[PDB]
């Protein structure tokens, strides 16, 4: 990584941006490769800014009574803000006095002998130097302002992340991903680019005053009437501005809901596609989009009228400012022209520079105060005592989940529990489902505040949750988890959890690539990775929270009698089990039941007791756009014809008449100038030509989003597995926020500027031909630069924009699995691992900005050089009478200013349309594309499954047959592909082989009609945000009587009744309110509703107790009376019912008709069954 030459650069390079040149030199010819990007300047490393801002912030917190963040931000950046403000003030004043020189230079052309014929050269010199000072003084201030904005935003983001770790657990459920992702996404670009207009809040007044003086020297007593009209205009403008903000704070409440639905949708699309939930999800998403569109539509209309104020107030202001004086005394055309040339600047400085400045100030303060509110949130205070007697004590505790019951003190989820544990002794807390075992572990963690009672243990702790969590990276890094690696300890850990065979099964031996959460791995490997992590880290206390669920039985006995009982035989271990073998081995027992310590003691006591293609694809996608554009062009043609006839009539005029004092020496070259000064009004857009354009643009954005989603969802899984979660969150947030908010106005402004320039040039060329030849050497000079620039930026924006994802995809995981992350106490590690991604995105965005500002330098210097040459050639070549050529040049380069503005707008439009390019990238994704299920008799021949195209053999040469209504139980040691075969039944992943189902095959039936025959309860439960009734059946086919009768079969009464909204309670954060077993029962009910003839059960009993499990087998007898069942269990007890057994081994299936021959065939499997079940199998 080469160090940025910004640190090593001369002052001329910094004031001219000559050091950016190597990037464009490398980029214009060949595509950018990923070493050319410079390392960030040492100033804007996240650490320095974060430390500076946090020190100022916490000192300000300590000092003041009501701390405010904005005071610390001021104390940090105000000086380098004002040092730039003075330069911007000078560089905008230098636009007030330019028309002063310009008017007299224009006055010289007139043959009658004015004194100006001597001062013409001095005026030209002053004008030349004035332009060069403007160029050297304006842009560097803009770049520095953008740089300060960037630094501020970086420090704020790092502070946000530093807060989102110490955030108290009781608040997490309230705040979902939507708030945070919106608060970063909306800020990212707007708050950075918006610190160039922060000054124009106090620049606009002064400038206006300075203008209202000079115009007053021209116009004695009508400039005040013009100013009154302008003040009315500014009040109307601020009124529209206030109206618009009320139409955003009602959208920002639902953007988060749509974002969270989309994230939950795409993270586990596995179950979504398995269930054939395609249309209901689209209906819900578009239902949200409808309201969001109404709000965006109204906001867009309001924003449109705001924009037109410049373009359609120009004639009105001048008319009402020069009617009275002309009426009373008359006007020489010099007065009218200089009034126009001042009125342009006045219009600009009090129509699009004041209101946008106050807008950006309102919005920046709103975001800052929202962040300040965020930082005022309850902090989880830790009392982990390093001093202890190596003895863990817990006494008389009770806990409350929601804070209201906490303060008001519904039963608590615990009460009056107590235990005491030595060092070297193990507890085994076992509870029937819903008792609160995980809640007890959380209370031991202190993450739940005990409403009353006493806790004490060592400060050295480790954790292994019920639900696994896998941060993206290598298995080696994921297991070590930010510790100095060791050969011997790591090898011992891998020897205990017996990961050796599975780790040898992968292509890369030890370290592979795991995505967010790691769908790439199975369930057993994931749980055992988590357990290995909990074993590796060294501490005085261990909280293993039921890691023995997602495994077979032989692996269970091996791991439990080599790792828990043998490897770590001296260090305290809390164990959550549901097998009598553990309790027999257990040293003390605490059996919970419904939040009550139902039994405590010892097992002996227990026995005793009992790119231009996108430019077209965007437009042609909807016909309304083409119609609007065509009709607008026709209207413009009519308008330019009207202007043509007006100038034709006034050209052939045959001239007491003091209405307009006009003379032949002045007329022929002042009428054209004065018309071109008012071109932007006669060619403006009214409320009859503009509104359809904005409406159609918003409609097109909606259609684009809908198509993008419908193409993402039905995409094949092999493609989907490659892309991350950030690569969808980033898109669905930013690349639709842009297509809804910024584009439908920026493209409109571009259309307007292009249209105005074209019309003015056309009409003036028609009346004066040579001006065309006078302009062309500049326009062809313009595009030549633009086409050279775009190649750099056209390739760089992507290289930066995708760089956003390493932020979001790192924020989600840390937030998703915050609990273990804070459990081990590894905050600094993730702090640095986030700062790295932030510095990456900076190394992209900063250099992109430093290239755009350079192109502004170059474009305005092209204009200035042309302008200096024009003024020199023209004034010098003025003759004793009727100087002609100078008029021809100066009119052209009066047009050139607006044309340059149009070029800048065009660059901005392209930089935004990158977003539409990226969305069309997603839309081009491949497509996986009497009662039929009579008996369900199934036949599979020569099946094999592949995850990646041509990948390794996960299965090979499978074939079997299932008679109708004969449940076959499938089993096999973990990591052998049981879920693989279940998934490959649905041909989700790419397949090979042929299946006959009661006289039909795969080919003879369509895909969607094929998946209708099955019903699935996947290994990964799936609960989005919504109500119970909507969650259980989004299609809404069945009455609440149906739901209520099923909800007693599945034994869900005691879960619905305790919750306030029976079938109408809202669910948040993926059902985090519910437990695990309740989620399992919920999904099983969701499969009972969809009565399918052939059904696949993928581990219906994951962590359930021996008691509640009865319901499972219960709903297997009366409920599924005859339906064919593909049941994939691990607990051997659930295999007593099935008639055939399919054992999966060595990537092949072997079927047997019984159990005895199976078990004698594998001797090592025999000694693993518990005696209570071994007697059941062998009578
Ligand atoms: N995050 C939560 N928010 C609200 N209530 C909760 C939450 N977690 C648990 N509960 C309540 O606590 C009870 C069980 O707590 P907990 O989740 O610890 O049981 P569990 O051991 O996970 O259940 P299982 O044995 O099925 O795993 C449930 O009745 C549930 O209503
Ligand atoms: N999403 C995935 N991407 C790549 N490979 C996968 C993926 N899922 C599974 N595999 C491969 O399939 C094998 C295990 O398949 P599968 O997940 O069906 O086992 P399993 O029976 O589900 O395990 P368990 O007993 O934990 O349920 C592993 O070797 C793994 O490499
Ligand atoms: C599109 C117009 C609508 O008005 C008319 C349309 C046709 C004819 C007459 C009037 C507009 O929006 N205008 N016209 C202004 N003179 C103006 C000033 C400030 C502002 F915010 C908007 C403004
Ligand atoms: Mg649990
Ligand atoms: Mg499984």
């Amino acid at each position: 990584m080469q160090r940025s030459p910004l640190e090593k650069a001369s002052v001329v390079s910094k004031l001219f941006f000559s050091w950016t040149r190597p990037i464009l030199r490398k980029g214009y010819r060949q595509r950018l490769e990923l070493s050319d990007i410079y390392q960030i300047p040492s100033v804007d490393s996240a650490d320095n800014l974060s430390e500076k801002l946090e020190r100022e912030w916490d000192r300000e917190l300590a000092s003041k009574k009501n701390p405010k963040l904005i005071n610390a931000l001021r104390r940090c950046f105000f000086w380098r803000f004002m040092f730039y403000g003075i330069f911007l003030y000078l560089g905008e004043v230098t636009k007030a006095v330019q028309p002063l020189l310009l008017g007299r230079i224009i006055a010289s052309y007139d043959p009658d002998n004015k004194e100006e014929r001597s001062i013409a050269i001095y005026l030209g010199i002053g004008l030349c130097l004035l332009f060069i000072v403007r160029t050297l003084l304006l842009h560097p201030a803009i770049f520095g302002l953008h740089h300060i904005g960037m630094q501020m935003r970086i420090a704020m983001f790092s502070l946000i992340y530093k807060k989102t770790l110490k955030l108290s657990s009781r608040v997490l459920d309230k705040i979902s991903i939507g708030q945070l992702v919106s608060l970063l996404s909306n800020n990212l670009n707007k708050f950075d680019e918006g610190l160039a207009l922060a000054h124009f809040v106090w620049i606009a007044p002064l400038q206006v005053a300075l203008l209202m003086g000079l115009i007053w020297e021209l116009l004695q007593a009508s400039a005040f009437c013009g100013l009154g009209f302008l003040i009315v205009l500014a009040l109307f403008q601020a009124g529209l501005g206030r109206m618009m903000m009320k139409y955003r704070d009602q959208r920002a409440g639902k953007i988060s809901e749509r974002l969270v639905i989309t994230s939950e949708m795409i993270e586990n699309i596995q179950s979504v596609k398995a269930y054939c939930w395609e249309e209901a999800m689209e209906k819900m998403i578009e239902n949200l989009r409808q309201t969001e569109l109404k709000l965006t539509r109204k906001a867009a209309y309001v924003r449109y009228f705001n924009s037109s104020a410049f373009f359609f107030s120009g004639f009105f202001v001048v008319f009402l400012s020069v009617l009275p004086y002309a009426l009373i005394k008359g006007i020489i055309l010099r007065k009218i022209f200089t009034t126009i040339s001042f009125c342009i600047v006045l219009r600009m400085a009090v129509t699009r520079q004041f209101p946008w400045a106050v807008q950006t100030w309102y919005d920046s303060l709103g975001a800052i105060n929202k962040i300040q509110d965020f930082l005022q949130k309850q902090e989880y205070k830790t009392l982990e005592y390093n001093l202890t007697t190596t003895e863990v004590v817990m006494e008389n505790v009770t806990a409350f989940w929601e804070e209201g019951f906490g303060e008001l003190f519904g039963t608590p989820v615990l009460k009056d529990i107590n235990f005491k544990i030595e060092r070297g002794q193990l507890l085994a807390v076992a509870g029937s489902t819903g008792a609160g075992k995980t809640s007890l572990l959380m209370v031991i963690m202190g993450e739940l505040e005990p409403s009353e009672g006493k806790i004490k243990h060592s400060g050295r702790i480790s954790f292994c949750s019920q639900f696994s969590w896998i941060m993206p990276g290598t298995i080696k890094e994921n297991i070590i988890f930010g510790v100095s690696y060791d050969e011997y300890r790591y090898r011992s850990v891998i020897k205990a959890c017996q990961l050796e065979e599975d780790i040898s099964k992968f292509a890369e031996k030890d370290n592979i690539v795991l995505g967010e959460g790691g769908i790439t791995l199975s369930g057993g490997q994931r749980a055992r990775i988590s357990l290995a992590r909990a074993v590796y880290k060294d501490a005085d206390l261990y909280l293993l929270d039921s890691p023995f669920g997602y495994l077979d039985v032989l692996t269970e006995k091996e791991i439990f009698e080599s790792c828990v009982c043998k490897l770590m035989a001296n260090k305290t271990r809390i164990l959550v089990t549901s097998k009598m073998e553990h309790l027999k081995k257990a040293d003390k027992i605490l059996i919970l039941h419904e939040g009550s310590s139902y039994f405590y003691g010892t097992f002996s006591e227990l026995q005793n007791l009992q790119t231009w293609n996108t430019y077209l694809r965007y437009i042609t996608v909807h016909k309304s756009l083409i119609f609007v554009l065509i009709w607008c062009l026709v209207i413009f043609l009519a308008e330019v014809a009207a202007s043509l006839v007006v100038l034709w009539l006034l050209g052939n005029t045959p001239l007491n008449n003091s209405y307009a004092v006009i003379i032949t020496s002045t007329s022929s070259y002042y009428v054209f100038y004065i018309y071109v000064g008012v071109a932007d009004t006669l060619l403006a857009m009214g409320f009859f030509r503009g509104l359809p354009l904005v409406h159609t643009l918003i409609t097109v954005s909606k259609i684009l989003h809908h198509k993008m989603l419908h193409s993402v969802l039905q995409a094949p899984m092999s493609t989907l597995n490659t892309l991350k979660a950030g690569g969808i969150l980033n898109r669905f947030s930013k690349d639709i926020a842009i297509l809804d908010d910024l584009l439908p106005l920026t493209i409109f402004d571009f259309i307007q500027l292009l249209l105005i320039v074209i019309g003015a040039i056309a009409v003036v060329a028609v009346l004066q031909p040579y001006i065309f030849v006078a302009t062309v050497p500049v326009i062809v000079a313009f595009i030549m630069l633009r086409a050279y620039f775009l190649q750099t930026s056209q390739q760089l924006k992507q290289l930066e924009s995708e760089g956003r994802s390493p932020i979001f995809t790192h924020l989600v995981t840390s937030l998703k699995g915050l609990w273990t992350l804070r459990a081990f106490g590894r905050q600094p590690y993730f702090e640095t691992l986030f700062h790295k991604a932030l510095n990456l995105h900076t190394a992209n965005w900063f250099l992109y900005l430093s290239t755009l500002r350079w192109f502004q330098m170059r474009i305005e210097m092209i204009f200035v050089i042309f302008f200096i040459a024009v003024t020199f050639i023209s004034i010098l070549t003025t003759g004793e009478g009727e100087g002609r050529v100078g008029i021809i040049l100066t009119l052209a380069m009066n047009i050139m200013s607006t044309l340059q503005w149009a070029v800048n707008s065009s660059i901005d439009v392209d930089s935004l349309m990158r977003s539409v390019s990226r969305v069309f990238k997603f839309i081009d994704m491949p497509t996986e594309g009497d009662i039929w299920p009579s008996g369900g008799q199934m036949t599979v021949k020569d099946l094999t499954a592949k995850y990646t195209e041509g990948g390794n053999a996960i299965l090979e040469n499978i074939s079997f047959s299932i008679s109708p209504g004969q449940r076959v139980g499938l089993l096999g040691r973990t990591g052998s592909g049981k879920s693989t075969l279940l998934s490959a039944f649905l041909r989700l992943l790419n397949t090979e082989g042929e299946i006959q189902i009661d006289g039909v095959s795969w080919d003879s039936i369509t895909l969607q009609q094929w998946r209708k025959a099955f019903g699935v309860i996947p290994q990964k439960v799936f609960i989005f945000s919504g109500t119970f009734r909507k969650n259980l059946d989004p299609y809404e086919q069945w009455s609440d009587q149906e739901i209520w009768k099923v909800a007693d079969e599945v034994g869900l009464r005691s879960v619905i009744e305790q919750f306030p909204g029976k079938l109408d309670f809202v669910l948040v954060d993926g059902g985090c309110v519910l437990s695990h077993g309740h989620k399992q029962l919920m999904c099983l009910a969701r499969s009972v509703l969809s009565k399918a003839k052939i059904l696949l059960l993928d581990q219906p009993s994951a962590h359930l107790d021996p008691v509640t499990y009865q319901i499972i087998r219960r709903t297997l007898k009366q409920a599924f009376a005859d339906c064919t069942v593909i049941l994939c269990e691990h607990r051997i007890e659930a295999m007593l019912e099935c008639q055939q057994f399919l054992v999966i081994e060595e990537n092949k299936v072997r079927q047997y008709d019984s159990i005895q021959k199976l078990l004698n065939e594998r001797s090592l499997f025999r000694q693993a069954i518990s005696p209570s079940d071994r007697v059941k199998l062998f009578p």
